[PDB]
């Protein structure tokens, strides 16, 4: 159908397997995840910006920017708990919370604050352009896999891909590409067909290495606090 | 065994201009490489391919050779095959002495010394390889990455889900005599020379120049 509806989910835990609480960190004046909500709200086709967190200050900070709360279940916020079971507890809350009806779920990760509502709009654009079951943003990395070796027993090395590909242009091979956490756009109703991500119809959203940081660290938000503060004084 | 080193210093570039050629730590970029391929005891003569003056200037000025490399071997589309054997018919007229192999040397590598390329021939001669490759093990593995398909469409490179290398560009030692009969380089009895990640630093950026300033200091 050429007329769709978007909704944007944003999980979020309290918790963390470092000694950070990386989630609300300040970052240019505002929290880390306020970077992702209005990258969300900002964007034309989002309908609704949806927090999922069992966390009370990220639950709060979503409120006030405007945000809804998916509230998560303990068993779904541990070190253990799988990306699939917050999508579908997501997909369950929307169903029996959620009038509208969604064709499209934007999961977008709070860790990703260089992603803006311009990346979502243009993964969207290219989920409609496409007919794609599943957008992934991702990044073509400085070193190409494809360009790769791989060794043999004897300790020899040969290409990963083929014997010529190690030594032809980037630009003569099939690209290449990693993940970078942005953004998954997906077929509501797809997800739930196999309950996992879709295998067919994945088509990337090519976004720049500089536009895939992802806070992990002190450094990492270091980093983008001087990129924007840069971009801000020029 | 004689071994000769290839610098191929263009002058054009996708990105930052004048690479080649830009301050580093006291010293123009290809300095570097022109450097440690001069401090290695296992190289004979120091070439510079280019099609540049000031590349050219720099390079004779610190003593390599120049190779005046034609147009067409410079653009964005000349292959890597068609600058190596310029480069090898180029010796086989100007230059009386024979060489068994020949070691590709990047500008772009300036942390790649000296002392990387005396290992990386000691290699080669232990292993009777045809061809030694300076390699490094990303910190995320190619084989994890996705490949796009035909039709536009995503999939894992390898499979959907061994040990893996991604060269660095800092060096190729091969023989001339086999790259000659193959017209490329060799497929069989490659061995890799591994460097780490930090000493596989390649410029494309400022920021690329800049961290590497700054991890010299
Ligand atoms: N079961 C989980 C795991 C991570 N996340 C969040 O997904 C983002 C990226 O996860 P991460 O790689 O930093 O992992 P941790 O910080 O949780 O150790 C973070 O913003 C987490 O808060 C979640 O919502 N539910
Ligand atoms: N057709 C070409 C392309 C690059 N090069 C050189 O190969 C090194 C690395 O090239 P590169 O991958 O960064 O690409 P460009 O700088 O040419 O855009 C540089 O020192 C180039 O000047 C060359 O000699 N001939
Ligand atoms: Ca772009």
């Amino acid at each position: 159908f050429m007329s769709n509806e978007y909704v944007a989910l944003i999980t979020a835990r309290g918790g963390s397997k470092g000694l950070l609480r990386k989630n609300v960190l300040p970052l240019h004046g505002i929290p880390l995840i306020g970077w992702t909500i209005k990258a969300a709200q900002g964007c034309s086709y989002i309908s609704k910006v949806f927090v999922s967190t069992d966390d009370y200050e990220i639950a709060k900070i979503s409120e006030g920017l405007g945000a809804l709360v998916i509230n998560r279940p303990e068993e779904l916020a541990t070190d253990t708990a799988s990306s699939i079971d917050v999508i579908l507890h997501a997909i369950s809350w929307l169903e029996q919370k959620e009038v509208q009806k969604y064709e499209g779920m934007i999961l977008l990760q709070p860790t990703s604050p260089l992603r803006t509502s311009h990346h979502i709009k243009e993964a969207i654009e290219l989920y409609e352009k496409t007919a794609a079951k599943f957008v992934i943003s991702v990044f073509e990395p400085t070193h190409t896999p494809i360009k790769s070796y791989l060794e043999n027993d004897d300790g020899t090395i040969s290409g990963l891909y083929s014997n010529e590909a190690p030594y032809q242009r980037r630009q003569d091979l099939p690209r290449a590409y990693q993940p970078n956490g942005a953004i998954y756009a997906f077929s509501i109703d797809e997800f739930k067909l196999n309950n996992h991500f879709p295998r067919n119809k994945v088509f990337p959203y090519v976004m720049s290495e500089v536009e895939s940081a992802d806070i992990d660290t002190l450094e990492d938000l270091r980093k983008v606090e001087e990129q924007l503060k840069i971009k801000e004084i020029n």
